[PDB]
């Protein structure tokens, strides 16, 4: 045995796409068998799974976000620069769990606030502070998880002094319909959300740096690299290969156009020359 690597993801479009990319890179550039465990669910299950490893009913690799490792896993303050957050998680995960952070994919999937392009043009909105100035005329429609907890709207509102007339809890895709109908004027979103361009929404800048860097990077067990050192270079072929706009477009293909995430991942790799056309 010892020729199998397990790639994991939770049920989340971007996560499934990038996990499929990792699997396709391994399958195209090595002779390793890849098991794709793309249905993980629960509190930091990916992390728990990578601590077990693929040989112990876990996983060997997944794509993690620097700020999630920095704040939620390691307990460090959110307000830092991208390189510092990355170097911190790399050093600490290596020391504590023998997990290796590989190179960032190239995009920062931070949580954010978004408005219609037309509203941003009408009020010349670019930053969260700009939005806060006029927030007393606007309604925020947001997922329940963002409205609860100091990591979300409580702390953001405290910092920016948002004064939204109403803040509506809207899950599923209710807030997209609501902002389309002008029932709300601001929604929360991941920066790579596949629906932002289709709904003519603009991401505003977090000028006070409330949210931590959220740069995606593959992370892998050291013992798997020990058995298969080639994986390092293979997976680092993805380094800086996915910009924010590229990731948004792939998420749109899945969430907006209903395409198969595995096909989306593999076709992206082929178009970028990261696997061969015949792979």
């Amino acid at each position: 045995a010892n020729d199998t690597v397990v790639v994991g993801s939770i049920i989340f479009t971007e996560g499934i796409i990038v996990a499929n990319m990792v699997a396709e890179m391994i399958e195209a550039h090595t002779d390793l068998k890849v098991v794709r465990k793309l249905n993980l669910g629960g509190v930091n299950v990916n992390f728990e799974a990578i601590k077990r490893g693929g040989a112990n009913n876990g996983i060997d690799i997944y794509v993690e976000y620097t700020g999630h490792g920095l704040v939620d896993i390691l307990g460090f303050p959110a307000t830092t620069d991208p390189e510092g957050a990355y170097e911190t998680v790399k050093k600490e995960y290596k020391r504590k769990w023998n997990i290796v952070w590989l190179k960032p994919l190239g995009f920062n999937n931070t949580y954010t606030l978004t408005v219609k392009d037309e509203l941003a043009k009408q009020y010349n909105l670019k930053t969260f502070s700009d939005l806060a100035k006029i927030s007393d005329k606007l309604i925020l429609g947001a997922t329940m998880f963002f409205l609860e907890g100091p990591d979300g709207y409580p702390g953001l509102q405290k910092l920016y002094n948002f004064k939204f007339k109403h803040t509506k809890s809207m899950d599923m895709g209710i807030r997209y319909t609501a902002i389309d109908n002008n029932e709300v004027q601001v929604i929360d979103a991941w920066a790579t959300d596949g629906l932002l361009v289709s709904h003519k929404l603009k991401i505003l800048e977090d000028d006070k740096a409330f949210f931590p860097p959220y740069y995606a990077a593959p992370i892998i067990r050291q013992d798997v690299l020990d058995k298969h050192p080639e994986l390092k270079d293979v997976l680092n072929k993805l380094a800086n290969q996915i910009s924010l706009e590229e990731m948004q477009k792939l998420n749109y293909k899945v969430d907006g156009e209903g395409q198969d995430p595995a096909k989306v991942a593999k076709e992206f790799l082929k178009e970028k020359g990261l696997i061969l056309q015949v792979d």
